[PDB]
């Protein structure tokens, strides 16, 4: 709606769907991982208020991506894996216009990659349960 | 503009179709790998056809009917005769999925479009289709 562009999600069909929408300003992403991607904390600002939403389960070790001034997410990549009978994100990483982060997680499977030649990530959607079943992104120019 | 990809290698020469008003059809030329693509589309009142990549292989045409649009692209980036090229390519419309076109396996990629559509292409081509990316636009 309202001219959104959503690509993905990559991953499985388990868990519960989530959708952050594209209205907020992402300030940091915290990926929790061990053998696979357990979940993600997305911290954003909106009208001067800072909020964090958690998706996926409670396991794993955190790996934070803190966006500096003038830093944007311009890529996402990873692996879709079969783990404990579930189709989940086995690995997940991101690129900014300054640096590559990760991938985080240690289970291979079917790779995916989202290089963004023109544009940036402006929000997330996906599925979460005990682990991070799936992830997708909203895109916008620059 | 929103441009995602390209997926593929760094050989050949760059191409850029830019976005279209409406894509009419896409022809994927393939054999062992993806040789190239034809795109027929409307543009500021004109009907146009553009060819990218080489002229080898056999064509496979996807015609987009009334109210039909491209909502996915997937394939495999393969190693072939010392080049990194598209080994397989396929597309999904809001009605059906098509492909794979090509026969050489490699590193898979996939672009499901949950909201929006493919409106044009860019990439690299030589004898084969070295790389491919897409322009994305929202749904009307
Ligand atoms: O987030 C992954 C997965 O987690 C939970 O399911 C676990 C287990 O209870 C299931 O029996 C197996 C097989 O489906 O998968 C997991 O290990 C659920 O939240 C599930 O919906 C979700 O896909
Ligand atoms: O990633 C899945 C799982 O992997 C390991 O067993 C640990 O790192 C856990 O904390 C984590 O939940
Ligand atoms: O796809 C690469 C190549 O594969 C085969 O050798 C034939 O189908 C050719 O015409 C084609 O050019
Ligand atoms: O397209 C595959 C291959 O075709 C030709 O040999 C050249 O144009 C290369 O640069 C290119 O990589």
């Amino acid at each position: 709606m309202n001219g959104a562009i959503k690509v993905g999600a990559w991953g499985g069909n388990g868990g519960s769907a989530f959708d952050m929408g594209p209205a907020y300003r992402i300030i940091s992403v915290k990926i929790f991982s061990g053998d696979v991607v357990d979940g993600v904390d997305v911290t954003f600002t909106y009208y001067g208020k800072t909020e964090t939403r958690h998706y996926g389960g409670s396991g794993g070790t955190p790996h934070e991506i803190v966006l500096q001034e003038g830093e944007y997410l311009v890529g996402m990549a990873g692996e879709v894996a079969n783990y404990h009978g579930a189709v989940v994100l086995g690995k997940l990483g991101f690129s900014t216009n300054k640096k590559a982060y990760g991938p985080f997680g240690n289970t291979g499977g079917t790779p995916f990659s989202l290089p963004i030649a023109a544009g940036k990530i402006s929000g997330f959607f996906g599925r979460g349960g005990k682990f991070l079943d799936a992830i997708g992104v909203y895109l916008e120019p620059l």
